[PDB]
């Protein structure tokens, strides 16, 4: 028993993690094949202030690229912008790049950092997509290019790559493609995040998780319908529920309907009323039911 916030292991990923500095900025890179793809705002004059990449860009030079791993040194051959990245040509392959594909996570759904400090991996932990895109972490300089990743069905999957912090302390990046999840810009910028909306699939899968612990105390004699949830989520900041097949083994296995879970999330946002639930003094929306499934039945 026990819930977790976990990550999946990291080794096939370590290997790819290099340093890339310009001029006066470091940060990471990730090395696949003969790419080493970064953070763009790795060659601007002044991350400081708002940056005309098309400026910078301009002015770059191939040979003032320092990327390094270890007593590994590689030279840069091309660079072009993707999105936000830098996709940087360089002259050696990674004789340990792993098979891999990119995809795109959504709002909702877990993945994990490889948090990874001036080319040095430092540390994994596990995230979980808000709905504006952000993630909350743990980033401070150095860590830009920080990789996320996810294994699913054997294949692993590149997903998130970081660049920023707003400033109400979310977590910003882009997918591979450099395409930045919620569209922010990779700007010093007191842009706004936007209203966060909890997700309710994951907060049902943090009650299922309590439980399978065998905590119990939140169920009332009391059952929610799914559209009237709904009609409910609309107006409080949770996401509809609009499919219950990822509960199916869960209610089968605790025998708790996912109604029952609707009826206790709408009483305890109001407040736990100094009462825990997995030692949580309120709702949860970081865990999957895939991930709680995994971790506390060890299937799927
Ligand atoms: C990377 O390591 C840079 O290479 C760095 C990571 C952040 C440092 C603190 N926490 C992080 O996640 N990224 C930055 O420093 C970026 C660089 C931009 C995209 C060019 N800047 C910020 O994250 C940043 C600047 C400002 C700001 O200014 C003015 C005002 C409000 C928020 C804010 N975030």
């Amino acid at each position: 028993s026990g819930l977790r916030k976990m990550a999946q292991p990291s080794g096939i990923v370590e290997p790819c993690i290099v340093r890339v500095a310009y001029g006066s900025n470091v940060l990471n890179g990730l090395w696949i094949g003969d790419e080493v793809i970064c953070p763009r705002h790795v060659i601007a004059s002044d991350t400081s202030r708002v940056i005309n990449y098309d400026n910078e860009l301009s002015s770059v030079r191939l040979h003032n690229f320092s990327i390094a791993k270890n007593n590994v040194f590689l030279g840069v051959v091309s660079a072009k912008y993707k999105g936000v990245n830098l996709v940087l040509k360089v002259n050696q392959v990674n004789p340990n790049t792993p098979a891999h594909k990119f995809k795109s996570v959504k709002p909702g759904e877990s993945f994990n950092i490889l948090a990874c400090y001036e080319g040095c991996p430092g540390s994994v932990y596990g995230v979980n997509m808000r709905s504006q895109g952000t993630i909350k972490g743990s980033f401070i300089a150095g860590t830009c290019g920080s990789v996320g990743y996810v294994l699913e069905n054997g294949i692993l999957y590149f997903v998130y790559m970081h660049h920023l912090e707003l400033g109400n302390g979310s977590h910003v990046g882009s997918n591979l493609e450099g395409e930045m999840y919620g569209g922010y810009e990779d700007q010093p910028s007191m842009q706004l995040e936007g209203t966060n909306v909890m997700s309710s699939d994951n907060v049902v899968a943090f009650l299922y998780a309590a439980l399978i612990n065998g905590e119990r105390w939140f169920v009332t004699n009391a059952s929610m319908s799914l559209e009237s949830y709904n009609a409910w989520a609309k107006t409080n900041s949770f996401t509809e529920i609009v499919s219950t097949d990822a509960f199916n083994m869960l209610a089968a296995k605790t025998g708790y309907s996912v109604e029952k879970l609707l009826e206790c999330i709408v009483r305890l946002n109001k407040g736990f009323g100094g009462r825990t639930i997995l030692s949580y003094g309120s709702l949860c929306d970081e865990f999957t039911p895939t991930e709680v499934i995994r971790q506390m039945y060890g299937v799927n």
